């Protein structure tokens, strides 16, 4: 089972080491009190599904930054997925390069704006906790690391149902904050111990939260780089919003080296 971690815990030393096992024995976790403004997570969702019908022609023009930022129609890959998005997050310039492309209205644009700048602060906050919890010096590891923004829109058919919309994959970068669909679950996470997979069922205010492979070999192997999948269990629109915090782009990942131990052998 996922655990839900209490942002605004009094204590320092329980929120921190509630945030550490969580990552390192499930690779993931849901956060509430996490101070985005709700009414922002709604208008960014209502943004979202306005912004998946414009014309095919306008969406086309979200063009790759990095392999895969930017638009993607549905194929016969992955037929029951649609997506958008932006490299850079953290950067106005990006994020209103973003909204020109998609001809966002400027109430749109600027709701984009806030929703990038309080969920990529969400992040630093979360992955300076990670820093805090190991006791590193290191507290500003992600200070130069980019953030990518990735909406998407699954399509799921009477046909598509009782099967799966996306298969088993970890997240290539550090950290990811997730908005799920509301009113349409299907998000499942394998634990690694059993084998079995467990539900990510999308509570109300809340956003999840899981690691990637990044964070895996950051960690030297500590924390979990969680795999998950989202399975279609009743054929309607689906919509979810997620900004990943990646690894860092012109340096090549290696761990602060209080990580590798002669018990903890690099990998
Ligand atoms: O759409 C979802 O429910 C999860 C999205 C996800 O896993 C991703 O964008 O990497
Ligand atoms: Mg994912």
């Amino acid at each position: 089972m996922i655990p839900t971690i209490d942002l605004e815990e009094v204590s320092d030393k329980i929120l921190n080491q509630k945030i550490r096992e969580a990552s390192e024995r499930w690779g993931c976790f849901r956060v509430i009190n996490h101070g985005v403004s709700l009414s922002l997570m709604a208008e960014m969702k209502k943004t979202v599904i306005d912004l998946f019908q414009r014309p095919y022609e306008v969406k086309v023009r979200n063009t790759d930054v990095l392999l895969g930022s930017g638009y993607r129609a549905p194929n016969e890959i992955n037929p029951y997925y649609e997506a958008l998005g932006l490299y850079d997050m953290a950067s106005p310039h990006a994020v209103n390069t973003f909204c020109d492309q998609l001809e966002a209205s400027a109430d749109q644009r600027e709701i984009m704006v806030k929703y990038a700048k309080a969920i990529n602060g969400l992040a630093t906050d979360l992955a300076r906790k990670l820093a805090e919890s190991y006791g590193l010096v290191e507290t500003d590891f992600f200070k130069e690391w980019p953030s990518q923004f990735r909406i998407n829109k699954y399509h799921f058919k009477p046909e598509t149902v009782g099967k799966l919309g996306v298969q088993l994959h970890t997240d290539s970068g550090f950290l990811t904050i997730l908005q799920d669909d509301e009113n349409v679950g299907g998000l499942e996470a394998m634990d690694n111990s059993s084998g079995t997979f467990f539900p990510i069922d999308p509570l109300p205010n809340t956003l999840a939260i899981n690691l990637g492979d990044m964070a895996t070999i950051w960690s030297n192997g500590r924390l979990c780089n969680v795999k998950h999948r989202v399975q279609c269990k009743e054929a309607t629109m689906r919509y979810s919003i997620a900004s990943f915090l990646l690894g860092p782009m012109d340096t090549d990942l290696e761990p602060p080296s209080e990580f590798v131990d002669a018990e903890h052998p690099r990998l």
